[PDB]
């Protein structure tokens, strides 16, 4: 579009001036606030710019009947000098006991300087009524919720840059010599962490973790990377020489100021018990604290992307940090607002750009030393005190040098730097039109893209590494992508530069034993952290607004806020568990339920390991708490809804059940918060999955529910027909009592069989499957209808919420892990108003069998868990064939030496009055495929590879009693993923009646 070749720099430093353009400026934010509140207070206050009305307090006084106040003033005798929007920030209020006393001592005027305030200049506006009116206000939570907003608008923005600036500076650096080049292979390495042998943790000091540090370490080298500084690579041969440099550099007094930078301002300042980070690193340097206090608590970082941890820590400081600024700013640094830009801004490239009239951070004031950036020019420089000294207000209240000069300068910079850059390269190129010519220029052919896989290029310009991939919801759409820091998530990229268009995300599914790319996103069930099997009593993916029927934001969400859903427990009070924290001699076995948010993989990790911190490892010797202890790492859990909801949005919010012997918040500065160790144990209560992935554009339960079972009792299967897959892993008994039957490859010899009525207590060791999931599940179960579907079942949607009523008996029939499972059921046993539906669960290329002898309707499911390929087609009949003779008293008959779906077919038209068998049929395995048919004998292909996008079959029936006569009818369907909405919708059915 413009006169200049993009280029990766060029977008780079675009998107860096996005990041920082972006960011919400304290003043601004509460400027906005203030502005909306006068429109529709009373007085009215519409009238009132509170950037430019000021409140100035004085020492002298003297009386005015014509003043609005009373009282007129002398400038000479100005104390303090504010805007509207500055005096609300520092808390003016606070200088005043009774507020009506402000009105002899303050005024506010139109004008900042003046020879004599008074009714010639001022505003009709008392100071007791804008005090009062502020203390109406809370301006942290909305500060809070700007960062939110802005964390859900530019959190990948942030996780990409990142990681593009870690490998742009390693890259550079390498070049440069500054780095050997097994150092520049370490620092990749470190990234994924792909073969596992380097070491990540989080870099603390004193169990105070850094909020964008980190720690790379093998027996070979240690590395530190420390964002902003000259070198973010601090390199040495182990931890005690990092620890010996450590030292070294923060022994100078502004070296070390900086360096603290990289923590929290609450980790900075020391609790009512023990030393904050300042003082720990004064006290190292003095010596009179050994160096083995730097990584102290050694925190594993847990998530498959280091980058993904630096950024959700950065995040959770920027609340931290907005939190502090916005309400005590008394006595503080000039340069204390500037704490929740620190790290964004540390990411300014280090190789260095040359584009006209644009502003290089240097520029700017920032500088840049060896442990982080510095603003102490943009501050304190005499070439900025111009600038400075025009702003009202700074003589007196520190903070606001950040607040009103800096960032608002840097954002009006950025803006600008921003606009010059569009204005010099335009707009984006990817895999058009242009598929040909780029083919040919990467020596390749589409046959050269593996169907279901990837195909790996460098691109000519930068040798930045892209990935070809046929997107299978557009047809086989050829794009090029590059992997993101969440898993299963890619970019597609420019085709020049290889940098990545955040705009177009594409997704990796695996499912049916293939490899999905898709643009609307993944099928729930088959990304790399599946939640589905974990044995966790509440787990859903939460709706933001604009998918509830209810004002169309699809960012957030009111899972907590104003009500917590019902689904979800509720939280501990933080006055409770103070009281049995403090009297924990009474209560130390008693348990509080808890809250946190988190990433995707921190979710899934507690959710698997039942820890605070997912750890894998060990905790206790009879465990009890002290204080930070070497080598202990701690995870922290809250009790505040507000808090989980800001921390869960657009991620994971996890609920724990925890004993209070584990908790201790004696070293929190800030209220609500609760330590726990990584390694203590917990119960998971709840995972609500609050990533929003969605395309962009209770009385009717009961009700629905009575009339599903009043259409069940109708014999109309129409009521099983378009709701998706309904299982559970649950064990209650029902009133039906069947024949069971096992045949297993595990046990070779024998159809082991089951005459006695599935009772709740206990399940059957031939009906179970110690390896699904955590810790195994039951392949053959009965349970009640008022849950029909539960956290277990991969692709249930309606029964998730809706169900049949308690009166209802439901038998989950699945498939032995190398076998098959099968159920006889006498026809003359159903009663009226006890109807029974048989459900086989998500058919993933299992077979089903339903079929009828006599009064006698039998049931078999057979296939295999274990990944096994040609088990199924073969083997899974012989077995289905052995449990059909068992339960229909047969001896087996003749079979040939290649048992396939074809000899089933042959054996149910032998043995059997009528069978229906919904399978799996690929013409790759010739096996499977079915080229025979018998009258008393009906197939459905619920899979078949001319289906595109991902899939799943289903096979129900529903046996009811009516006039003495028993109706059995069977439905099989096969459902597709939706293009374009990522949503199953049928397919395919087949109805059978018995
Ligand atoms: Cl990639």
């Amino acid at each position: 579009g413009g006169r200049m070749k993009n280029q990766w720099q060029h977008q780079y430093f675009l998107s860096y001036s996005e990041l920082v353009a972006n960011f919400p400026s304290p003043e601004k934010v509460v400027s906005d606030y203030i502005k909306h509140k006068f429109s529709t207070t009373l007085p009215w206050f519409g009238w009132a710019d509170p950037d430019n009305l000021y409140f100035i307090r004085f020492t002298q006084s003297r009386s005015n009947n014509k003043s609005y106040t009373g009282w007129d003033h002398l400038g000479k005798y100005a104390i303090e000098t504010l805007t509207l929007t500055q005096a609300a920030i520092v808390n003016i209020g606070s200088r005043f006991d009774i507020f009506d006393e402000a009105n002899s001592t303050a005024g506010i005027y139109k004008t900042n300087n003046a020879d004599s305030f008074d009714e010639t200049n001022e505003a009709k506006m008392l100071p007791s009524e804008y005090l009062y009116f502020l203390r109406d206000c809370d301006f942290s939570n909305l500060y809070n919720k700007a960062l939110s907003d802005y964390w859900a608008e530019n959190y990948e923005k942030f996780s990409t840059l990142l990681q593009n600036y870690y490998i742009s500076s390693a890259y550079y650096l390498y070049k440069d010599s500054a780095i050997s080049k097994d150092e520049y292979e370490f620092s990749i390495d470190a990234i994924f962490n792909k073969k596992n042998k380097i070491l990540r943790y989080y870099f603390d000091v004193y169990g105070y973790y850094s909020s964008d540090m980190f720690v790379a370490m093998n027996d070979n080298k240690t590395m530190l990377f420390i964002p902003g500084a000259t070198n973010p690579f601090i390199f040495a041969d182990n931890i005690t020489d990092l620890r010996d440099k450590i030292k070294a550099l923060i022994s100078d007094k502004n070296t070390r100021e900086l360096f603290s930078k990289h923590f929290s301002l609450y980790d900075r300042q020391d609790g009512n018990t023990y030393l904050g980070v300042n003082s720990m690193l004064e006290q190292i340097v003095s010596g009179v604290v050994d160096t083995n206090y730097i990584m102290y608590s050694n925190k594993n970082i847990r998530e498959r992307n280091v980058f993904e941890s630096m950024a959700f820590s950065t995040r959770e400081r920027s609340f931290n940090d907005g939190d502090v600024i916005i309400k005590s700013n008394a006595e503080v640094q000039r340069d204390y607002a500037l704490n929740v830009l620190q790290t964004i801004l540390s990411l300014s490239p280090i190789f260095d750009i040359v584009l006209p009239e644009v502003s290089i951070p240097i520029s700017l004031g920032i500088t840049a030393s060896s442990v982080g950036i510095s603003f102490d020019e943009l501050i304190n420089g005499d070439t900025y005190e111009e600038r400075r000294s025009a702003i009202p207000g700074l003589a007196t209240n520190a903070v606001l040098l950040g607040i009103s000069f800096a960032i608002p300068f840097l954002i009006s910079k950025a803006e600008e730097n921003k606009l010059i850059i569009n204005n010099l390269v335009g707009s984006d190129e990817n895999i058009l039109n242009n598929l040909g010519d780029f083919l040919e220029k990467y020596n390749i052919s589409e046959s050269d893209i593996p169907e279901n896989g990837s195909l790996v290029i460098n691109l000519k310009n930068t040798n930045v590494p892209v990935r070809l991939v046929k997107l299978n919801d557009e047809e086989g759409e050829i794009v090029a992508i590059k992997g993101s820091t969440l898993s299963g998530i890619y970019y597609e990229v420019d085709t020049e530069t290889g940098y990545e268009i955040l705009s177009r995300r594409v997704f990796r599914t695996e499912y049916n034993e293939k490899i999905y790319w898709t643009r609307g996103g993944g099928l729930k069930g088959g990304q790399p952290f599946n939640f589905e099997g974990l044995d966790i009593p509440v787990y859903f993916i939460d709706k933001p607004y604009s998918e509830l029927a209810s004002s169309f934001v699809n960012d957030d969400s009111p899972l907590l806020f104003p009500e917590m859903d019902s689904r979800l427990p509720k939280p501990t009070p933080e006055l409770d568990i103070k009281y049995y924290s403090s009297n924990l001699s009474s209560f130390k076995e008693d348990t509080v339920i808890l809250m946190r948010g988190t990433t995707e993989e921190e979710a899934w990790n507690i959710a698997n390991y039942k820890t605070a911190g997912g750890s894998n490892k060990d905790l206790e010797e009879n465990f009890i708490e002290a204080g930070p202890q070497f080598n202990l790492s701690f995870s922290e859990y809250t009790s505040s809804i507000n808090s989980a909801d800001t921390a869960s949005r657009k991620h994971f919010l996890v609920i724990i059940k925890v004993q209070v012997k584990y908790i201790s918040n004696d070293n929190v500065l800030y209220a609500n918060h609760w330590a726990i160790p990584d390694e203590a144990p917990v119960e998971v209560l709840a995972v609500v999955d609050r990533r929003f992935i969605f395309p962009e554009p209770t009385e009717n339960v009961a009700e629905i529910s009575s009339i599903n079972f009043r259409r069940l009792n109708s014999g109309n299967i129409n009521v099983l027909k378009g709701r998706g897959v309904f299982s559970s892993r649950r064990l209650r008994e029902i009133y039906l009592r069947f024949d069971a039957a096992n045949a297993d490859e595990l046990r070779p010899g024998d159809v082991y069989v089951k005459k006695t009525k599935f009772d709740s207590m206990g399940y059957d060791s031939h009906f179970y499957n110690e390896g699904i999931g955590i810790n195994g599940a039951p392949t053959l179960n009965t349970y009640t209808g008022e849950y029909v579907a539960d956290s277990s079942s991969q692709g249930a949607t309606y029964w998730l919420k809706y169900n049949l009523t308690n009166e209802t008996s439901i038998i989950k029939v699945s498939n032995s892990a190398r076998g098959a499972n099968g159920i006889k059921i006498a026809l003359e046993e159903i009663e009226e108003n006890k109807p029974v539906v048989i459900t086989s669960g998500t058919l993933t290329g299992s077979t089903v069998v339903f079929a009828r002898k006599g009064e006698y309707f039998y049931a078999v499911h057979t296939g295999n868990s274990e990944s096994l390929i040609g088990f199924t087609s073969t083997s899974g009949v012989a077995k289905a064939i052995e449990v059909l003779s068992s339960l229909s008293e047969l001896e087996v008959p003749a079979l040939p030496d290649v048992i396939n779906n074809n000899t089933l077919v042959e054996y149910l038209s032998d043995n059997f009055d009528s069978a229906l068998i919904s399978y799996s049929s690929s013409s790759l395995k010739p096996n499977s495929m079915i080229n025979i048919s018998r009258e008393n004998v009906s197939t459905f292909s619920y899979y078949t590879d001319d289906i595109q996008l991902p899939s799943f079959g289903t096979s129900v029936t529903i046996l009811v009693r009516t006039n003495d006569n028993t109706v059995v009818r069977s439905l099989s369907e096969s459902y597709t993923m939706n293009s374009n909405s990522s949503k199953m919708v049928v397919f395919n059915v087949l109805q059978k009646d018995f």
